[PDB]
């Protein structure tokens, strides 16, 4: 097309017009409602102003890719976006801020030919985006006259700028700055202010040679463009040097004997030692070290926070806590104690590496003066070789899990003779090599002053996070703004020896170490009532001041003051010695008796104390209940224990963890004696925690350098006992694929693995499940894989006697056999843990197990045939893709599953729509979706973390670093207004659970209990239509369409449609005096004012016909005669008039019927009767398929027929002087019209059979609690007006609630009260707008009408909704199995 036809101009109702990809040389050769229009990629050369001025309500403009020369002047319109890129426009108007200042958002003008821009162009406060690429802008307007505070992306690439200042309020708004292909040579200082800027582009600038250091003050910047840049300050992650625009922690350790303190003053000063150290758990000074001879390329002065964690053979396994990364560990050992000192030193070397990796470690030999000089050179060479033999493998490589120690790492001190003192000083300085601070050093004096202030007063010398950040901020020159900088401020402060993180912060270890010493010295006491239990109030006098909440918190992290029930505390260091009571006597019935033995190489001193105490607290947790451990739920009895081993009797099962000598090929060392016989659940909590205590206390997994991982697990052969020990390294590996093994001494007799190691087969579980491989068929292909869950846990598609299931097999295929041995062991250690927690779940909406297999090791879950929730929502992604009814069912099932597992002390993690499995989308069926729990917790996961993700998973239901980072501070995603979603009540849960306040969010049972109220899903939204006069509706689909307001020329009608919730007409002028009644059918409107006249419109009255009185209501009836919808209606005087309905008729034949005259003669009712008072006629109805009609007459109900047009019956269901309000005919169940009626003052209700004309029932509507009440059938409580919703019958009240009742016995089934609407006013008029929705108008004292809309649920919807709620509750509570 070369031009748009002129006829499009006259289309004033047109809104969208697309004419792109054409040859429109001229746009033309009214339209005030146009919103979207594109004329881009055309041959347009100039835009006439007359054509564009007609768009008074335009929203989008597109004149890009055109040959335009002069831009048209702006006009009055709420334009939102304009595009004029790739044009030849050499000028722009300077009036866009007159009308588009608060409306225009997006401006595209790239690839244009402006040498300058107007100043007013930057005055748009509502600007969203701006592009100016490929422009000749050699100058810019001044920054002080710019008000564009909402701009987010600024584009200035391919410009002549700089051949330059911008305002600072774009710092928190702008994110992308484009300055590529420019002639800029120096960076203006204003660039260093944009905090929220994310991407920087300043490439293709030959004039760039240096970058100001202040550019690094922006933390959101991540992208730096250095392409085609002749930069110099950039070294050959780029913000590291821009962002940053001597103190080391050294630890000396060793055996409790030897000096370990004489080395200090030998390094501190010269000469022989002259100070007696005595005994001290720790001492700390800031030792100085200068440059020795030969030093080069190093700092002149380096300050060491010297440090000696010594102990009197005690304080082991706790002094390890004083180990930090990036430290200089130097162990001190005696050269005169022979090779056995090196074997002792094995513990320290492995402990240091396993706790503080990537930290340099040195070895030094003191007290060597006893070594004679004749063989001295030979002696260290032999002694150093063994020390190197530990760190270096026999092949020459570094031993696994050992510090990096080379040949040039061993030296000598000779404290008394002073020889070699200078040797250490040069190397310690030398080894320091091969390794923001201005503010971090500024924090140093604060914490050191914090140490000094608490030193005089002996205050508790530990700083919690609350007292830290205030201390950080209060310091002078406090520039700590970045959150990661504050964390790095503490992280760096650990390595200067001033703070200890303890993953609560501890500053001075001297107070910390001494405080633990006093607790370690309670052996001399009142015998603590034996068996190591101390009362809480009995420990107060044993440095503390009312800080027991936190002072006794880190004592639990030290495994020394674990809490116990009945308000008691335990001390591992003071366990009972050996209460015998004939232990191991007749504790061996030899019935499914399993025994397991460990080696652990060398037994430490802090092992038994930290182990037995750890057993008791975990053991006492199981019976107190009446991924974390979820096994061994058996009963606890007599709980006898001592300093080494315990003995607990569960189900008559002697679980003994006693300790005794163990004899492998090396017939030495101590080990475990784990036995667990019962009748046959074989559960090992001992092995699980014992394999976990090594994480808190490493250095027991000693590889011994030369391929000897002497952390061994052994079991005795029951046949051989009738002793050889069966290794774990081959037992478990033979337990992963086969059931029978070959005993070395009994090759022909295969011992059953179910007896030699029952736990690895988890015979604990009941025999019911026991999935077999014979019947099941499955495949290992990728096509059957349903994803992964981390650490193996592969899923496949399997058939279980014909029922498809999703097996979860643990496929993990990562000396090397020990590596596989510990890899296979952790699988069963976690396979049982997840199986125990899943098998315990029997909730209907939780995926339950169907079986467990060992050969192959796997177990099958329940597979949803209809994929995941994310998958099904993909194709359907208007609003509410799942469905109005399906949404509530699904939103309750998730809550129900959340309610059960939160009750079961199980906490989800990453509640994602992918994790949701959907079974059936059918509404009639009961259960649709179910969960799959990942992980538990003990009574980032913080219980209510799922509720924060509950909104996110349900956010997409209504519809990764920087991908999900705004949730930290709290930013709500894009959600529509409640007025259009039509499901407002649940959108309260979107405002809910979406705030940083965790305790504000409700509990899972509270959300489930909220599903009980049927108001939750029936409610659509709340709408306000301003100040109106009366509520009117109309028949059909058009909904309520009038909402009159005003008087005479101010008489206006506000059209409010319910389906969308918008106002297509808002107070449009229309002549006419005050109106009382209206009706709309087909295309005919019958609007009647209170001037006793009727006006009609073909939607300025078409014609006017007078009436004897003021009419009250209209209702057309289907007489099925000449397709006439006879519009007979009653007036205030009580008479009724019948009018023709064809527009091609005069419409003047009133044919009025005298209601009083008919009653006088036909029914012999005297004028003196109260029923003869001229009551206004309230409402009609249609009955007998329109063949007969009733209408209101005070207390009676006169009946009128379409055939004879005469009253045939007189019926009185009320007593004088009552007036009836409204009357409705449903006839939905089966024939048998069930017409109803109400009252103005008696608030009653009637039950009438049309054929019988009998008062079947009289239900009273005045009951304040109509929740599931009943009635027999043959100020805020008054009923307002009746209306039929499909089959059910609603009785809205003046209090705002609607009383829906069911049809024989009549039962009221719900009370859809809306307690969130009381302030909005009082309900006056309510009516049905469509067969699926009902509206009610809340009118307040201020004459303002508020629209409340409820879903039109019939008998079917409520019955299936009510049964769905109760059945799932039945399906869980009634399941006692
Ligand atoms: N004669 C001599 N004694 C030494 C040497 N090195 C250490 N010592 C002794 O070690 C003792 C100090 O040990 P101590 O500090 O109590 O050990 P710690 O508790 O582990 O720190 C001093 O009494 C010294 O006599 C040495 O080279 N020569």
């Amino acid at each position: 097309l070369s031009h748009l036809p002129p006829g499009f101009l006259h289309l004033s109702k047109l809104q969208k017009l697309t004419a792109s990809k054409n040859c429109l040389e001229k746009l033309f050769e009214g339209l005030r409602k146009l919103q979207e229009l594109d004329i881009s990629d055309n041959k347009l050369t100039e835009l006439p102003a007359l054509f564009l001025h007609s768009f008074k309500s335009l929203n989008s403009l597109n004149v890009s890719r055109n040959n335009l020369k002069v831009f048209p002047d702006p006009w009055a319109c709420p334009l939102k976006c304009c595009k004029a890129s790739r044009n030849a426009l050499e000028c722009l108007p300077d009036k866009m801020a007159v009308f588009w200042k608060n409306h225009l958002k997006d401006v595209d003008f790239s690839e244009n030919a402006l040498k300058e821009v107007p100043l007013g162009l930057f005055q748009l406060d509502a600007l969203m985006f701006l592009r100016l690429q490929g422009n000749q802008l050699a100058a810019l307007p001044p920054q002080e006259k710019w008000t564009c505070r909402q701009l987010k992306t600024l584009d200035l690439s391919r410009n002549q700028l700089g051949k330059l200042e911008f305002p600072a309020f774009l710092s928190e708004s702008l994110e992308v700055l484009c300055l590529n292909d420019n002639h800029l040579d120096t960076v203006p200082p204003s660039v260093c202010l944009l905090k929220s800027l994310s991407e920087l582009y300043l490439g293709n600038n030959p004039g760039l040679r240096e970058l100001p250091p202040e550019l690094g003050q922006l933390g959101n910047l991540w992208q730096l463009d250095t392409e085609d840049l002749t930069i110099s300050n950039v070294p050959a992650a780029m913000l590291s040097y821009l962002r940053a625009q001597k103190l080391m922690k050294m630890i000396i350790v060793g055996p409790p004997r030897q000096g370990k303190s004489t080395l200090l003053e030998i390094l501190q000063t010269g000469r022989a030692p002259q100070v007696v150290h005595g005994e001290a758990t720790i001492r700390t000074t800031k030792w100085e070290l200068q440059r020795p001879a030969g030093s080069r390329a190093k700092v002149e002065s380096v300050e060491f926070n010297v440090w000696d964690i010594g102990g009197p053979a005690s304080m082991a396994t706790v002094n390890q806590c004083f180990f930090t990364d990036k430290a200089l560990y130097v162990v001190v050992w005696n050269l005169a104690l022979g090779e056995e000192a090196v074997a002792n030193l094995q513990f320290w070397l492995l402990n240091i590496e396993a706790k503080a990796p990537n930290a340099v470690v040195l070895v030094v030999g003191t007290h060597l003066d006893l070594i004679e000089a004749k063989f001295r050179v030979e002696r260290i060479a032999t002694l150093r070789a063994y020390v190197l033999a530990l760190c270096r493998s026999p092949s020459g490589s570094r031993a696994t899990g050992f510090p990096d120690i080379t040949f040039k790492h061993l030296h000598e001190i000779s404290c008394k003779s002073l020889e070699g003192q200078e040797g250490l000083r040069q190397l310690i300085f030398h080894v320091t090599c091969s390794m923001i601070p201005r503010s971090y050093l500024s924090l140093q004096e604060a914490v050191l002053a914090e140490q000094q202030r608490r030193s005089r007063d002996d205050d508790v010398q530990y700083l919690t996070d609350r007292q830290l950040e205030q201390l950080v901020e209060q310091t002078p020159d406090n520039d700590i703004k970045d959150y990661e900088d504050l964390q790095s401020a503490i992280s760096f402060l650990i390595e200067t020896g001033t703070l200890l993180h303890f993953p609560l912060y501890f500053l001075d270890p001297i107070w910390l170490s001494e405080c633990l010493q006093r607790i370690f010295n309670i052996k001399g006491s009142r015998s603590v009532a034996k068996n190591g239990v101390i009362r809480a109030e009995d420990l107060r006098m044993l440095f503390t001041q009312q800080t027991e909440e936190q002072y006794f918190q880190f004592l639990a992290k030290f495994e020394i003051a674990l809490p116990v029930a009945n308000d008691s505390y335990l001390l591992p260091h003071l366990l009972p010695s050996k209460p015998g009571l004939d232990t191991h006597g007749m504790r061996h019935p030899t019935a499914n008796t399993i025994q397991r033995v460990f080696k652990m190489s060398f037994v430490p001193v802090g092992f038994w104390q930290r182990f037995i105490a750890r057993m008791l607290i975990s053991l006492a947790e199981m019976d107190l209940q009446l991924n974390r451990c979820s096994t061994f739920r058996v009963k606890r009895n007599q709980t006898i224990y001592w300093q080494e081993g315990l003995l607990v009797t569960f189900d008559g099962g002697y679980l003994s963890v006693e300790s005794s000598d163990v004899n492998w090929k090396k017939k030495k060392s101590g080990g475990m004696k784990i036995v667990c016989q019962s009748e046959s659940a074989m559960a090992f909590i001992t092995d699980h925690v014992n394999s976990l205590i090594d994480q808190w206390f490493p250095a027991l997994t000693a590889t011994e350098s030369d391929g000897t991982p002497l952390m061994e697990q052994y079991v005795p052969c029951p046949v051989c006992e009738t002793v050889q020990y069966f290794d774990m390294e081959d037992c478990v590996l033979t337990a992963i694929e086969r059931d029978f093994i070959s005993c070395p001494r009994h090759p022909d007799l295969p011992v059953p693995l179910q007896e030699l190691v029952p736990e690895l087969f988890m015979t604990d579980f009941p025999a019911r499940l026991f999935l077999e491989n014979s019947k099941l068929e499955h495949s290992e292909d990728e096509g059957s894989v349903l994803g992964q869950g981390g650490s193996g846990t592969v899923i496949y598609r399997a058939r279980y006697q014909g029922q498809p299931v999703a097996v979860k097999r643990f496929h993990i295929k990562k000396m090397l056999r020990h590596l596989r041995a510990t890899d296979a062991m952790k699988n069963f250690s976690e396979f049982r843990q997840e199986a125990s927690m899943l098998h315990a779940l029997q909730h209907p909406c939780i995926v339950a197990l169907i079986g467990i297999s060992i050969h192959p090791l796997c177990f099958a879950l329940e597979l949803a045939p209809l994929s995941s929730l994310n998958t099904v929502l993909s194709e359907n992604a208007s609003f509410i893709p799942l469905g109005h009814m399906l949404t509530q069912k699904i939103a309750y099932q998730i809550a129900s599953g959340l309610a059960y597992l939160h009750k079961k002390n199980i906490i989800f993690c990453d509640l994602k729509s992918d994790n949701i499995l959907v079974w059936s989308l059918d509404v009639k069926e009961h259960i649709n979706i179910k969960l799959s729990d990942y992980g538990i917790s003990r009574q980032v996961y913080d219980e209510k973390v799922d509720m924060f993700s509950y909104g996110m998973v349900l956010y997409e239901l209504l519809s990764q670093l920087q991908i999900a980072k705004k949730l930290s501070k709290g930013i709500r995603p894009v959600l529509g207004q409640p007025e259009e979603v039509q499901f407002r009540r649940l959108q309260a849960l979107m405002m809910e659970c979406w705030d940083t306040k965790p305790e504000k969010r409700p509990l899972a049972l509270s959300v489930v209990s909220q599903m009980k109220d049927p108001t939750f899903a029936t409610f659509m939204y709340e709408l306000c239509c301003g100040k109106q006069t009366a509520f009117f509706s109309s028949q059909g689909q058009e909904y309520t369409v009038v909402f009159w307001d005003g008087k005479e020329e101010s008489r206006n009608y506000t059209v409010v449609n319910t389906e969308k919730g918008l106002m297509e007409v808002q107070r449009m002028c229309c002549p006419g005096m005050k109106v009382s009644c209206q009706l709309q059918v087909q295309r005919s409107l019958w609007t009647a004012t209170e001037d006793q006249k009727i006006y009609i419109y073909t939607l300025t009255p078409q014609q006017a016909l007078d009436t004897p009185a003021v009419v009250t209501c209209f209702l057309a009836v289907p007489v099925i005669k000449k397709n006439s919808y006879l519009v007979l209606a009653g007036l205030a005087d009580g008479l009724v008039a019948v009018f023709p309905v064809v527009r091609g008729t005069p419409k003047d034949s009133c044919s009025y019927l005298c209601s009083h005259t008919a009653n006088r003669s036909k029914f012999s009712i005297a004028d003196e009767d109260a029923r003869q008072n001229p009551y206004p006629v309230k409402a009609m109805e249609v009955v007998n398929s329109g063949s007969e009609v009733w209408y209101s007459n005070g207390p009676g109900l006169l009946v009128i027929d379409c055939a004879s047009l005469e009253i045939c019956r007189r019926l009185e269901p009320y007593m004088a002087p009552s007036m009836v309000t409204s009357v409705v005919c449903s006839s939905e169940g089966r024939g048998e019209e069930v017409v109803w009626c109400l009252d103005d003052k008696a608030n009653s209700l009637v039950m009438y059979h049309s054929t019988t004309y009998q008062l079947c029932a009289r239900y009273f509507c005045g009951v304040p609690s109509p929740l599931r009440d009943m009635f027999p059938v043959r100020q805020h409580l008054q009923a307002v007006k009746i209306l039929a919703v499909r089959d059910l019958i609603w009785v809205p009240r003046r209090g705002g609630d609607v009383i829906v009742i069911g049809l024989q016995r009549g039962r009221v089934i719900a009370v859809l009260k809306a307690r969130e609407l009381t302030p909005h006013g009082v309900l006056v008029d309510a009516a049905v707008v469509a067969k699926d929705t009902v509206v009610c108008t809340f009118e307040n004292e201020n004459t303002e009408w508020c629209l409340a809309v409820w879903r039109g649920w019939g008998a079917r919807e409520f019955d299936i909704f009510y049964q769905s709620y109760e059945e799932l509750g039945r399906l869980e509570a009634c399941t006692r199995k």
